[PDB]
């Protein structure tokens, strides 16, 4: 069963980062209630977090409120904080732009991502990106 492979990894992770175990168990039943697809990319957005060093609360909180979106609002949340670690943003300023980005829509986070692949094409300085990722996000 390859979902219940996945859950097992995810719990392997939230367990490694102090989880508390009563969040694990409540967590783990909501993600069993997902796809492969969903869960798949709830484990490398919890794995891109670690590295990010985001603090253990902060990676369970941003977990919680990602569980309620579908895969294609998880995988162009992931695919935006990737180049937002490439492009070098501090760790605390990704976690607040994701806050954000959970609350759009799947048409205005298409929309951002798009934007910024172009600006990376276009050879737009990283600080350039951020901030006009940061301002498409306030309006």
């Amino acid at each position: 069963d390859y979902q219940e492979a996945l859950l097992e990894l995810i719990e392997r992770l939230l367990r490694k980062l102090n989880v508390d175990p009563r969040d694990i168990k409540r967590i783990e039943q909501q993600l069993r209630d997902l796809d492969i697809y969903q869960i798949a990319l709830l484990l490398l957005i919890i794995l891109l977090l670690r590295k990010l060093n985001v603090d253990p609360r902060d990676i369970k909180r941003i977990l919680q409120q990602l569980i309620d979106l579908d895969i294609y609002q998880i995988a162009l949340l992931l695919l935006i904080i990737l180049l937002l670690h490439k492009l070098n943003v501090d760790p605390r300023d990704i976690k607040r732009i994701l806050q954000q980005l959970i609350d759009l829509d799947i048409e205005q986070i298409a929309e951002l991502l798009l934007r910024i692949l172009e600006l990376r094409k276009r050879n737009e300085d990283p600080r350039d990106i951020k901030r006009e990722l940061q301002q498409l996000i306030d309006d």
